[PDB]
């Protein structure tokens, strides 16, 4: 698997963050009845679009980002989705992995950069700031958008206890559900309250239980 290894030797940080959250969404998958398989190895390849600036995506970092301007960030930052669908192409993988890379982020908002460009354009475009999307197309996407964001934000996290492991799920399916992210997808809210629970559950076994015979 020449890709694979690309990302780990191109960028580890990556790559590491990558595997987890294939464990997260995997087991999500699984509780729902979705296509596990296909979940576990699209998130194997999620953000290999980073290859192609790996020091300018925080988890491979010193941040060349102060040396930017909010729309030379964004530029760099945005392409990953678009790059990652496009080395997966001429790399002739499966369609539904080239489509996980290109729509993990649905049309989501580049928050940070966002709001550092608001600074000084107070009329800036939320669509200047936005994935291309599509917005996921199926709940196996649905799945990958919540649980790549929720490994990135208990990972940064101060003191990530159950409660605020909760509070942060929460916050992020509040946001996906306001920003209308899963309205071109056949996932139900029943389903969204599995991988929610899931999600709890599974980070409690990772940051909280004791490993014992
Ligand atoms: N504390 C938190 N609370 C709630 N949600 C959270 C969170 N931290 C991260 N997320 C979510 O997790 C996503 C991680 O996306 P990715 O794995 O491509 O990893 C990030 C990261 O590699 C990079 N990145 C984002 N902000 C950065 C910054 N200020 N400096 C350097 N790199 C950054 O760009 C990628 C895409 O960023 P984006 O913000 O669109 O997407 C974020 C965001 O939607
Ligand atoms: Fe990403
Ligand atoms: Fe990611």
């Amino acid at each position: 698997h020449p890709l694979l290894k690309k990302i780990l030797m191109k960028a580890p940080g990556t790559y590491h963050h990558s595997m987890m959250v294939a464990n997260l969404a995997e087991a999500c998958a699984d509780k729902i009845g979705a296509n596990s398989l296909l979940v576990r190895v699209g998130c194997f390849y999620h953000d290999i679009g980073k290859t192609l600036r790996p020091p300018y995506f925080v988890e491979n970092q010193i941040n060349p980002h102060d040396r930017l301007t909010p729309e030379q960030s964004r530029d760099i930052i945005l392409s990953h989705t678009k790059d990652g669908a496009e080395i997966l192409k001429e790399n002739h993988m499966p369609q539904p992995i080239i489509d996980i890379a290109l729509q993990h982020h649905g049309t989501t908002l580049l928050k940070y950069f966002y709001f550092k460009a608001k600074e000084t354009n107070p009329d800036v475009k939320e669509a200047d700031y936005r994935y291309s999307g599509p917005k996921p197309q199926t709940k196996e996407i649905a799945i990958i958008n919540i649980s790549d964001s929720v490994e990135a934000a208990v990972r940064s996290s101060t003191e990530p206890t159950m409660a605020k492991i909760t509070e942060i799920i929460d916050g992020i399916i509040k946001d996906r559900f306001l920003d209308g992210q899963f309205t071109e997808c056949d996932i139900t809210i029943q389903e969204i309250k599995i991988i929610r629970d899931t999600l709890i559950a599974t980070l409690n076994g990772i940051y909280h239980q004791r490993i014992q015979y």
